[PDB]
């Protein structure tokens, strides 16, 4: 109802103690029995809430659904984000963020359980199933030249991989410049765009798609082989909210390093994290197609590549297949 | 009314012939006498329309007001623009264009008689009086690396200066990187921004403010000395629609050269057009302030400057005062 998120928030705020119906009612100024309907609705949606006579209610577990009420708890404590927006379904969180950032200097993110026009790099289709992934656009406001887009991307990849790794029993690796893999499975793709002019960057907009709970039967047999989800490498249920916390934690960490460090500092780290060495890569550039080997990432994040004809290239970006 | 622009369009379409009320009525399927009300309203707003018994109506002259109906005539014939949007008042055409470009690949421009939150470079206030200037945001879709923002700006400046010059009896000059001057008066400022990522530019967004009809009494005595309007250098009334045509013509011209030429081609031209040589410039960079002389623009649009201490700098952009 009008009050479902409010109650949800109060329940989450009060962990690991119980609060009575009564206490909630006084808080939102509503009847005890309206409060009982909101709770039955929530349980219906798959919240695990223990209700005990005389004692009240305790939130034990959130379902695979994003709730603004809870997300707002995350934003209030945030040193980075002014606010978030949370949808059940939308055309794309990047479309939404690119609209929201206009006319303001806010730092925010946008989550949605499903996207109906999810898009990746080069405007490829990005499958955004309901209930099954984190589909998020992050807007930040670093004031730094536009050239620095590329460097943002390098720091952020480690942010994302560290948080996925915290949950995967298997090795999570970066595939430069925008993919996160677990073994042979693409578990994430991120897209960093910006709004800028010559005098600088007006906003950065990072779109992050991370697969959380797909079973393989859940990917177009067609990609089933280079796709995977955090769940297929966690022995425990993967809690979507737990994960968001760690992801934000990592993004903040990794975003401050972006503002305070040259790429060389994390270059060796980034290197140990990647999965493009000692194997043959497929490169694509408008029309052209050719093979090569990655031999290094230089102090400036450019990839050094020896193509199939022995020629050397220094790439600030690429699209690479295995 | 509902039909004011429709009638306006038909009137403009039929220049230099007259069309009867009758003929308009059949076209829009409305009464002859509804048509007579629309025309009286237009004349009221300051359209000069000659009405002759038995012969009909001829549009002689548009007032200092933008009309979608007429602007649509400009867009239909356009090899560049999918469409335009035209407001009487709005917060800013750049805010509007940055919103409209999302989720599509359209090339369009946005005009508004007045802006209430006009902004320039570095987010400075940009005075946008009603009736008195062209306040326009141009969205285009060049697919070229993001590094090319700077070069766009160089080609476009000549576009703008050529069209202003066609109307000024006095010498119009560029003040790199974003100003157009007539003698000592800033007559225009333009702002080029973009939306991009590493793989390329999603849109370019050029905000153009050109002063058309201000009398000096019309500028905060405070800038009256480094401000001027096209009108203070045209012996003839300056027609705002005539001017728009020439401006678009120039922008298209100059945008194709942007796609088909290196800066060196127009470098000598650009040079002969600028007004920053042989005089002392004031430079500003966050916090810092210092003097210098422009000695050259290099093949790549970077300004070569000898500062007050004999040191040399190579600037892709700056803010400069006289
Ligand atoms: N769930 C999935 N897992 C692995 N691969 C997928 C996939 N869905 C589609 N693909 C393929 O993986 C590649 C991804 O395309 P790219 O490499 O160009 O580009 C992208 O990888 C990154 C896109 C990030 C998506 C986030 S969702 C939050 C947000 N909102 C947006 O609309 N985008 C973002 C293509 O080959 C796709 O066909
Ligand atoms: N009408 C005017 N003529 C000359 N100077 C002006 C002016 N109005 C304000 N100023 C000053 O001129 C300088 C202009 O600032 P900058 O150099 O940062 O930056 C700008 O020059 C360019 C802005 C272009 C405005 C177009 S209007 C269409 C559109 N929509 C937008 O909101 N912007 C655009 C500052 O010193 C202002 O205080």
């Amino acid at each position: 109802s009008k009050y479902s998120q409010d109650v949800l928030q109060l329940l989450y705020k009060n962990k690991p103690n119980y609060i009575s119906g009564q206490s909630i009612a006084e808080s939102l100024n509503i009847s005890r029995t309206a409060v009982k309907k909101v709770i039955d609705q929530l349980k219906l949606e798959g919240c695990k809430i223990d209700s005990v006579n005389h004692k009240g209610h305790l939130l034990q577990q959130l379902p695979d659904i994003w709730y603004q009420g809870i997300i707002d708890q995350y934003t209030k404590s945030s040193a980075l984000f002014d606010f978030s927006e949370v949808y059940d379904s939308i055309d794309s969180t990047q479309l939404a963020a690119k609209k929201s950032l206009v006319g303001n200097q806010s730092s925010f993110f946008i989550l949605s359980d499903e996207q109906t026009k999810g898009r990746g790099r080069f405007n490829r289709h990005w499958s955004s199933s309901k209930g099954q992934g984190l589909w998020m656009s992050v807007v930040l406001r670093p004031n730094v030249a536009f050239s620095m887009i590329s460097k943002f991307n390098l720091f952020i990849a480690l942010g994302i991989r560290d948080a996925i790794q915290h949950f995967s029993q298997d090795e999570v690796k970066v595939k430069w410049p925008n993919d996160i893999y677990i073994d042979n499975g693409k578990v994430c793709g991120f897209l960093t765009e910006m709004v800028a002019n010559n005098d600088g960057i007006e906003a950065i907009i990072c779109g992050i798609g991370i697969n959380l709970t797909q079973q393989l039967e859940n990917f177009d047999e067609s990609i089933r082989h280079r796709a995977t989800s955090i769940q297929l490498h966690d022995k425990n249920k993967l809690d979507r909210y737990q994960f968001l916390e760690r992801l934000l934690q990592e993004i903040e960490k990794r975003y401050n390093q972006f503002l305070t460090l040259p790429f060389s500092e994390i270059r060796e780290e980034y290197n140990a994290a990647s999965n493009i060495w000692n194997r043959t890569l497929l490169f694509t550039e408008n029309d052209k197609q050719f093979k090569g080997q990655a031999i290094d990432l230089d102090y400036d994040g450019y990839l050094i590549v020896r193509d199939e004809a022995g020629e050397s290239h220094r790439l600030i970006s690429a699209d690479i297949d295995f």
